[PDB]
C-alpha cells in the first residue's frame, strides 16, 4: 500500500546556472523543461545536486554562482509540484568532487561536524539555504566520514532533523513534511567506515540511499559489472572489509555476518544493511545507474566481463583519446570512460561495432566491442524488472539513480520503474531471479523465524543442538553443554519465535 519513494538526481553545474537557457543544448544538455509533467508524476523526490560546504563551514552555494539565475533554476523544479502533490525537491550537499578524502573542500565537512556549536552553525545554514530557495528538504552526500567523524556527523543529522521537524511545525507541512535522506556507501570498503554506527545514522533519515553502483572501476585489476544484482561465481571476489569493524562480536557472529571473500553486489549491500539491528527495510532505498562505466584493452572470450585492460584510472582522465566508439557525450565530457543509458543506446543502434549481451546470474547488461575489445557494464529497463522485484520482496523503501539527464529522450528507464511497481497490469510474479550467488550473511537485525523443542536443564547437548528459549532459538557452538542459552558464550543466537 506504501508508495515506492522514486527519486532522482538532477545535476547541473555553476558554468550551466550561470549562463541557464532552455533553448541551447550545447549550453545546457538537461534543462529543467525536459521534466515533463509525466516524468514529474513518476517521480517522488528530485534531488537538486550539488550545493557545498564552504570554509565559514555553513552550506553554501559554490561562491561563483549567479544567485538570480540559481533561483530561477529551482523555482522552474518547484513549480513542477503543481503536476504532483506528492513530489519533493530536495537539494543535496556534496558529492565526490566537492568531499572526497582529496576533494577540495573535504576540510570544511570535517570541521563542520566537529563540535556542537558548529554543527548548530552547519545545521542552521541547511535549513534557512531549503527555506530560502524553497527547497522540500536536505539530502547529504559526503563521500565519506571516517571512522573518527563519525559521532560528529551523527549529532550533525540529529541537529538537522530537529531543525526540519520544528519548520515542518511552523509551515504547517504535515501533509509534505520536510524530509532529510543521506547517500550511502553501496560496497563494503567505504560502508566499513561507519557500519558499526548504522542505526544511528539511519535513525534521523526518512531514508539512506544506497549507491549500489560504481562497484567495478578502473581502479579495479578485472572488469566487473558495477551494479550487478547478484553474483557470479565466475567473476571476482573481494575481502568483506566489515568483519573488521569495531562491532565487539564474537568469531562466530563475525563470520556468520560476514563471509570472507565476497561477490561484490546490490543484493550484498542491502543485506548488510538489514543485519544491522534498528536499520528498517523500509529506510533503505536501492540506488541505480542511468550510466555504464567503460572499459578498454580487453581481451574476451567471456564478452570482455573478466579481462585485464588497459583503462587509465587518473583524474581527469588524461589524455584527448576518446576511445568509446560513437559516445559523442564522451567527447563533450573528455572522459570515454562514463557513457549515459541515453548514448548508449545510440551506440548500440549505430554502426559502431557493439553486441548486447546479458548475463543472467547478475541480472545486468553489458556490451561487448569485439574488434576494439571494450566492455562496457551499464543497467537497462530489463536489468530494472529484477531490481524492482527485489526492492518490492525485501520491503525497501525504494529506488534512487543518478542522473535524470541520462535517462534516454522519452523518459524509458524512469517509466520503467513507475511501471515495475504501479502499474496495474504488470505482473512480474513469474519473473525468475535465477541462481546467482545471494548474500547469506546473517546478524541480530534479520534473524529467520524458527522453531525449536524448548530448552530443558539437565540435558547436556551436542555441538548443532537447537533449542527454543526466552523468545529465541539457539544454536550450541560445541558440545556439551548445560548452561542456560544467553547466560555464557556457548550458545548461539541463531533465529526468533
Ligand atoms: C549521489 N552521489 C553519487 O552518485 N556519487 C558518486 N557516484 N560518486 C563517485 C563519482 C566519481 C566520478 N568520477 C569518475 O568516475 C572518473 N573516473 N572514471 N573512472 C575513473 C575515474 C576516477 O575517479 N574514480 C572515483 C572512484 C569512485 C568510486 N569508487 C572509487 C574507488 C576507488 C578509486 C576511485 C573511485 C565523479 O566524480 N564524476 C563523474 C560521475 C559522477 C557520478 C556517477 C558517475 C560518474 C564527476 C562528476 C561529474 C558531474 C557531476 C558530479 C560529479
Ligand atoms: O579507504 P577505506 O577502508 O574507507
Amino acid at each position: 500500500s506504501t508508495r515506492k519513494a522514486v527519486i532522482g538526481y538532477y545535476f547541473i553545474p555553476t558554468n550551466q546556472i550561470n549562463n541557464y537557457t532552455e533553448t541551447d543544448t550545447s549550453v545546457v544538455p538537461f534543462p529543467v523543461s525536459n521534466i515533463t509533467p509525466a516524468k514529474a508524476k513518476q517521480l517522488t523526490h528530485i534531488n537538486f545536486s550539488f550545493l557545498d560546504i564552504n570554509s565559514n563551514l555553513e552550506c553554501a552555494w559554490d561562491p561563483a554562482t549567479n544567485d538570480a539565475k540559481a533561483r530561477d533554476v529551482v523555482n522552474r523544479l518547484t513549480a513542477l509540484k503543481a503536476h504532483n502533490p506528492s513530489l519533493r525537491i530536495m537539494f543535496s550537499i556534496g558529492g565526490w568532487y566537492y568531499s572526497n578524502d582529496l576533494g577540495v573542500s573535504h576540510a570544511n565537512y570535517v570541521n563542520a561536524v566537529k563540535t556542537p556549536a558548529a554543527r548548530t552553525k552547519f545545521a542552521q545554514s541547511c535549513v534557512r539555504i531549503m527555506k530560502d530557495y524553497g527547497f522540500d528538504g536536505v539530502d547529504i552526500d559526503w563521500e565519506y566520514p571516517q571512522a573518527a567523524e563519525v559521532d560528529g556527523f551523527i549529532a550533525a543529522l540529529q541537529e538537522i532533523r530537529t531543525l526540519l521537524n520544528q519548520q515542518t511545525i511552523a509551515d504547517g507541512r504535515q501533509a509534505l513534511p520536510y524530509q532529510l535522506t543521506i547517500a550511502g556507501a553501496g560496497g563494503a570498503f567505504f560502508l566499513s567506515r561507519y557500519y558499526s554506527k548504522l542505526a544511528q545514522i539511519v535513525a534521523p533519515l526518512d531514508y539512506i540511499n544506497l549507491m549500489t553502483y560504481d562497484l567495478a572501476g578502473p581502479w579495479e585489476k578485472i572488469t566487473n559489472h558495477q551494479a550487478a544484482l547478484f553474483g557470479d561465481a565466475a567473476g571476482p571476489t573481494f575481502y568483506n572489509a566489515l568483519r573488521e569493524a569495531n562491532l565487539g562480536w564474537s568469531w562466530e557472529e563475525l563470520t556468520r555476518a560476514f563471509p570472507s571473500p565476497f561477490s561484490l553486489t546490490v543484493d550484498a549491500a542491502v543485506q548488510q544493511h538489514l543485519m544491522m539491528e534498528g536499520v528498517p527495510s523500509a529506510k533503505i532505498v536501492m540506488g541505480v545507474p542511468f550510466y555504464g562505466r567503460a572499459f578498454k584493452g580487453v581481451s574476451g572470450g567471456n564478452g570482455g566481463q573478466y579481462s585485464s585492460h588497459s583503462t587509465p584510472g587518473e583524474d581527469p582522465y588524461p589524455n584527448a583519446d576518446y576511445w568509446l566508439v560513437g559516445c559523442d557525450e564522451c567527447v563533450r565530457d573528455k572522459d570515454p570512460r562514463i557513457a549515459s543509458y541515453r548514448q548508449l543506446e545510440q551506440m548500440l543502434q549505430g554502426n559502431y561495432g557493439y553486441q548486447r549481451l546479458w548475463n543472467d546470474k547478475t541480472k545486468t547488461p553489458y556490451l561487448y566491442h569485439a574488434q576494439n575489445g571494450l566492455f562496457v557494464t551499464y543497467d537497462d529497463a530489463e536489468s530494472f524488472k529484477y531490481k524492482a522485484k527485489y526492492i518490492k520482496q525485501q520491503q525497501l523503501g525504494g529506488v534512487m539513480f543518478w542522473h535524470l539527464g541520462q535517462d534516454n529522450r522519452n523518459g524509458d528507464l524512469l517509466a520503467a520503474l513507475d511501471r515495475y511497481f504501479n502499474a496495474a497490469d504488470y505482473d512480474d510474479s513469474q519473473l525468475d531471479m535465477g541462481t546467482g550467488l545471494r548474500y547469506t550473511g546473517v546478524g541480530p537485525g534479520n534473524l529467520p523465524i524458527m522453531t525449536a523443542p524448548a530448552y530443558v536443564p539437565g540435558t547436556t547437548y551436542a555441538q548443532g543442538a537447537l533449542v527454543s528459549y526466552q523468545g529465541y532459538v539457539w544454536q550450541t557452538k560445541w558440545g556439551y553443554i548445560t548452561s542456560a542459552p544467553g547466560s555464557d558464550s556457548a550458545w548461539l543466537k541463531v533465529g526468533r519465535l
